[PDB]
């Protein structure tokens, strides 16, 4: 039915109008804390802020602000934290948030440099022997191993609370070939990456919410979460026709502004959910076809 609607929209060439309708209906809640003068240098983009009601609060008396929202999908029973690419002065806040929220995975959908500009601080160590200490939040971060594929890398990190010496394993899923304001190369390569995150346990309810970010934390991040939530919803009663993609995105936009930034990203979301429904509906072989079609080797 999403498939019926998909074709009816393609036929009439009206993705822009559909997408603008979602823009017009989306929630509008206050972001008063994000706009305090003291938080000016904690925001990467003037027009991308967390709503107060859903923002993540750091557990520090000084300044609890970080540009991060909790997307709590009640019916699907999955939460995500969406956040901007950490700034040079907010890398400590970012890992503090990971620690306090008990996150087991970080999904990064951007590169540090995109189209000639620095979109994200280098907030994790690229070399085992060069670990990072964030003095402001008393955390230590060490690269343990990397699994490098053609278009994405998985990193095993060890995060240590220096105050208590507890250590945690964090999995880092880094999508290297998803252009800003763009789409993945194929449904297959997006779904292949999504299922790699699923298979790591990082999305289990035994863990804190997965942290998803790109540069702004709304476009690519929104696309990733919408696809995942829609597949989970349809997985609950094995009923693809019960999933209203636009309704789900609107429900997500109650927790963070601007989720999915272009009409083609919306269109891609439909493609990914439609293709992923094959797996949800009992065809497990399709998962290996995605791995093949994604060309992840070399
Ligand atoms: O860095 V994003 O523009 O895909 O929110």
């Amino acid at each position: 039915e999403m498939e019926k609607e998909f074709e009816q929209i393609d036929k009439s060439g009206s993705w822009a109008a559909i997408y603008q309708d979602i823009r017009h209906e989306a929630s509008d809640f206050p972001c008063r804390v994000a706009k305090l003068p003291k938080n000016k240098n904690r925001n990467r983009y003037r027009d991308v802020s967390p709503f107060d009601h859903s923002r993540i609060k750091l557990h520090q008396e000084d300044n609890d602000y970080i540009n991060a929202s909790l997307i709590k999908m009640e019916e699907a029973q999955r939460s995500y934290i969406l956040t901007q690419g950490p700034l040079p002065n907010t890398c400590g806040h970012f890992w503090e948030m990971v620690w306090e929220q008990k996150s087991r995975g970080v999904v990064m959908l951007n590169r540090v440099m995109e189209k000639g500009s620095l979109k994200c601080a280098q907030y994790w160590p690229q070399k085992e022997e060069k670990e990072m200490i964030f003095e402001d939040t008393n955390l230590k971060l060490t690269l343990i191993s990397e699994d490098i594929k053609s278009y994405y890398t998985v990193r095993q990190l060890e995060l240590e609370n220096l105050t208590t010496q507890e250590t945690r394993e964090i999995l880092h899923f880094h999508y290297a070939t998803w252009p800003d304001f763009g789409v993945p190369e194929s449904p297959a390569s997006f779904l292949n990456f999504l299922f790699k995150v699923r298979e790591s346990g990082s999305l289990s309810p035994e863990h804190g919410p997965v942290v998803v970010h790109c540069s702004a934390g709304i476009g690519r991040s929104g696309t990733f979460c919408l696809a995942d939530t829609c597949l989970l919803l349809m997985d609950k009663r094995k009923d693809p026709s019960s999933v209203d993609i636009k309704k789900v995105l609107l429900e997500m936009r109650k927790f963070r502004m601007g989720l999915i930034q272009t009409a083609d990203q919306l269109r891609f979301s439909y493609l990914a959910v439609i293709e992923g429904a094959k797996f949800i509906m009992g065809d497990s072989s399709v998962q290996d076809q995605w791995k093949e079609l994604s060309h992840e080797d070399l």
